[PDB]
């Protein structure tokens, strides 16, 4: 009669979350060479990009630079928002004054697509009525814990008023319920993953998380009948895992620590007994304009020096479209309808 | 026809116990800034802390300045019992006598809050009375397995004698049976955990225990109707296994080792490589009035030493604080109706 | 429609296997005293020990002083063939040969009881006969793999000639078949465990095993109905996995290397490093009359000095003592129907 | 209503995969001795080796030494392709030139038997005629994701042209849709494996791959109506491994970086502080004619000298004789049925 | 030896006989070893009156 983990209520424990670590993508019949995989995807409902990848908006990833970098590569960056408002202005206007380049993302007019980021609240406003002027491309409404009032009622008031000349992507959320409360906002995307790493601070500190494949799946759950793209952030660690989740239903991958080593990330280059390290840390970490109540929950780190971020890219790409080829999807809209197989334990050593 | 892990009886192997490490605590609507959570939660049917946390009846542990620390800090502490009946009567009375603390817990005399325990026996019974006549406010029937016929009726006979004076509070259990025999008893809370430890000596040395999430369901099930508070006992080893023990059913948590290293705890500091601390055994330990039968089934060891009892407190209270915000939980009652999501093996790597 | 592990045969795997540390027991309603628990057991089905254990018919284990050793400590010892048979009848001569020891077993005629194992063959019949003559109480059948016809019919003919002066034990099972063969040929115990080590040379050199705690419920689910005890051989490394064995249907249980490192043990002490170590080494193994064709299957090495063998089975005996305690079992028929908690890979670490 | 794993697709996650060392042999009832099973298994529908075993296609593992060693075994070589296709047909004509070796496969002439691999296109074809022409037994259509169009062409057409003098093994494959595919198109063997490694380079870059024994499953599901035999390529480490593999379908094995190590094996034996290594790298593998698409996807490393390939193919063998009396299986066609037991993560340890 | 042949008649033993059985303190146990202790008398664990002890 009881539920075999205890207690009466069955709905206690809620589901079985799976990982990045726990599918593995079966092949299919395959007709696609790995060299004509079209990679290209939504970013939002207006925007495409040729390589599905977008950086973190946060302090030791994305800048001017980065951004730059990125939008050149194929994707696009997202700037972070810790920093003055003029700062952040200033840096949207140098990314946009900014044959090489065939995958370069660009607006109507030429000119390099560049996000930026904002928080909640009345200075928020402020801050993102400046970057619309100077010309930013789409707004991320950042929070941790995207389900709350105020963040849809930002989100809907954003829509109201620069709906039109740019787009409005939703923060961070890990349930069907509150994906479909964020497209009933407005929310032109949303973003997908709340304690996504597998010892990340929310989930030791607060006990809270969500798998990212569960969360990804429950949010497209939610997400694709109205045509809103998902995109994934937090938890890949390798061009494999961008691929489980693209095919899991998520449009995009947002990317973390893969890019914080390169080149064209902010920090200096540091030396340690002969190798090459930049910092890294999390927007809610004890060293980290950041007005996000739940936001210690972050840690500081070093990664190791990686090089050029176009070598990157390129080698994300390679890995995707190899599992493409695998998958037998000629396009990412066909990827994501790829099957997966769940592994044991035993499969993980 | 037999059962697939062996045998015909379908009840052999009872249930599937889920730990701290197996459930994270699902995001949900969110209202609530951490700030402004109330964190007050039910000891006993007739004593509310403000800060959800008591400090372990262990000789390394809790003594009358962990005792009127935690008073001060807005939990409570119960003295331990290794030592003769009229040095704990001293204890009793030095917390008893003695606007930095806006959150102490307080009598209707103006006086802190302390709690001893008992064992069970016509020692115990002098002991019990006692420590009664010296002030103390509530009672725990401290034992191994509580389900024995004598803690029973020991539990029966102090709320016959002293129940209205005095607060009763059963030893630790593990099953929802034993649960409703102390309730049945008259006790005025229930304390849960029975091996709760990952390595803990009673699983291996007897083979004995039960996991900490299922067991507190399984109390909670046995113990909500009729208004009884849980306290989950064992097993905590950072802010967010609070919060998923709260979520669970339990009203207070107990701590152990957590306190043990802080400078309010008992024991000489040590010195040992320039590092510092301090020890930390079971009552169960070879080195370790402890008439308990069914207490070597423990181990000495030290932790490191951590600093004063309230940043401690504050590290905890800060992440209960982040889980509620999370979870949308304006209060315990709240946060104590919230749901899991239970994650594989690939999600502790 | 297809099985959800692969194919479309549903009994291709057959059952999900548990080892010692997937369960856990179950605390119970108990008014025992473990000071006071009754610990006896029947080894076969005339024969009762004070104390549920028998030393492992090993050549690095059991010898005269191991066999004296363990039947003055409550329980029994079965000498190893891996010697010439005249050797083997001079030891259980001097076994029987041989206020201090109240728990000692012995027979009708004051002297202490002794096991002795043989293999299958005509050289074993004479073995057999010559053990009988010289007085041994029970033969045990020990073969790898006793699920084959020889050794069915070697019980047959053992029961046959000297069923009513000595006893028949059967050989390693792991299935609810073999038991029922065994039962059928007339063997007075069954003997269960194949390849229940982890890491055991069987199950990686030949890929053949069986987790013991599931074996022994297959076990038992064929033996009990006809009164035919169960002895759990093999990947016992805790008086809490005796404990396990004893709650899952055995009567006795047979250690190993629990007994290598005694003083009572055969073998040279050997000086390491100022450590005290002795050998160990599997009766399948390369450095180890050896016709069992099934026995590289074994592995050599060293065990730690652990000293007098009393030492050692009450500490064991005491740990039985703290579960039949916690569990609420009178007897070990009380203790054989107690119930298992399944834990998950995280309570394993 | 929704999958427990997320979405609303309950094929979405397609099954639950079962690897090596998941799974474990039960013992039956068994009247076979070791040393007189028969271990002979069809490698095609036309062949039949004496020991179930086939060398891997690569440049570190199987040359014209290495060929004529497997042949003189018992089982059989596959010469590897990447080079020259004249200098591949000189391997052949090497092979095929050259009371000892009463268990040689030899074909109706008394020359040693050899098998070559081609790729896919119209240098493969060129290749595949020289080979043919120099009189090569079986040619293997070697790619890494066999489910595409034109390698069931190329297997089509090898099968119209040279059918009849030599046969035909599909390349690998993980499903079963893809078997019957290859079945389809004229195969007379099928090799299964995609991605079998745990920490295969597959499914960390690409993150595609299946766990072998589900994998074997299926593609028997597929094959065995057909009398196709399967040929189970990858992951196996142990003797145990093969039997495993052979229990749940395959009719052959064919085995990697356990003959690497050997003497028979291509490279110079390499001297590390006093110990023996060689090389050993996939045909993927940067420093690795290799005009697979998805064949980097390899690493390169050092396995230890392990002497002559007969000693390991003998251990090899004895294991795989261990585990047939171990199920009482008399021949091949009888271990193909034999069952499986799962084993939990605790087993693993 | 050596002591002996510079010319004096006798030698006394310090940490040699301090960790056999006869000498005081209690056997203890490390890591599967035996060990005992041995301090200096003008060691700070260690009536010592005297000034450069
Ligand atoms: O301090 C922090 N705590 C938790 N999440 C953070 C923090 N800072 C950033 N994040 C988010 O977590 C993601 C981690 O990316 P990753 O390192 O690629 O897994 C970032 O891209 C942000 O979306
Ligand atoms: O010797 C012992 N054995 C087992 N449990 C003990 C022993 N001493 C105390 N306990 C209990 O186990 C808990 C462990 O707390 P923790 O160290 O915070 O997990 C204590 O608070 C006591 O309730
Ligand atoms: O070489 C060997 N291989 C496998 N089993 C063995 C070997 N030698 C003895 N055994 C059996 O396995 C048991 C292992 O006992 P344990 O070491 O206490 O688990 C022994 O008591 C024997 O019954
Ligand atoms: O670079 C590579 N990547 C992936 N698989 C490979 C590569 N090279 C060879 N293989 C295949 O994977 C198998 C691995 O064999 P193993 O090392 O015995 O597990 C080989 O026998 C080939 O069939
Ligand atoms: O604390 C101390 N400091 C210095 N010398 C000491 C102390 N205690 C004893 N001694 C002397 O130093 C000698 C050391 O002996 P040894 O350990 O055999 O070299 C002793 O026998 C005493 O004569």
């Amino acid at each position: 009669v009881p539920v075999p983990t205890g207690g009466d209520d069955p709905t206690k424990v809620a589901m079985l979350g799976l990982t990045f670590d726990d599918v593995l993508l079966l092949p299919a019949a395959s007709d696609v060479v790995p060299a004509t995989a079209d990679t290209s995807s939504q970013l939002t409902k207006r925007i495409r990009l040729r390589v599905p990848l977008v950086s973190s908006a946060m302090d030791t990833v994305t800048e001017s630079r980065m951004a730059i970098a990125m939008a050149r590569a194929g994707g696009m960056g997202v700037l972070h928002r810790n920093l003055p408002v003029a700062e952040q202005a200033g840096q949207v206007e140098t990314v946009k004054r900014s044959e090489q380049f065939p995958l370069s993302t660009k607006d109507s007019d030429g000119r390099l697509l560049v996000g930026a980021a904002v928080g909640v609240g009345d200075d928020a406003w402020t801050r993102a009525m400046t970057l619309v002027d100077a010309g930013v491309d789409v707004l991320i409404v950042d929070t941790a814990h995207a389900h709350n009032r105020g963040v849809l009622d930002m989100v809907s008031r954003l829509k109201q008023a620069v709906g039109e000349r740019v787009d409005v992507v939703g923060g961070n959320v890990a349930t069907r319920a509150a994906a479909a409360a964020l497209v009933e906002a407005g929310a032109d995307a949303v973003k997908v993953g709340v304690g996504p790493g597998s010892i990340c601070t929310t989930r030791v500190v607060a006990g809270v998380g969500a798998p990212q494949i569960t969360a990804i799946l429950e949010a497209v759950a939610a997400c694709k009948p109205y045509g809103v793209p998902v995109i994934a952030d937090g938890g890949l660690q390798y061009s494999g895992d961008i691929a489980k989740a693209l095919a899991a239903g998520a449009s995009t991958a947002m990317l973390g620590s893969l890019l914080a080593g390169t080149a064209e990330s902010p920090g200096e280059l540091i030396f340690v007994n002969g190798k090459q390290f930049k910092s890294y840390r999390g927007m809610g970490s004890l060293g980290a304009f950041q007005d996000d109540v739940l936001s210690p929950e972050g840690i500081e780190g070093r990664v190791p020096f990686r090089g050029p971020l176009g070598t990157v890219i390129h080698q994300l790409t390679g890995g995707l479209r190899a599992a493409m080829g695998y998958t037998g999807s000629a396009t990412i809209e066909q990827l994501q309808q790829a099957q997966f197989v769940q592994i044991t334990a035993a499969g993980l050593k």
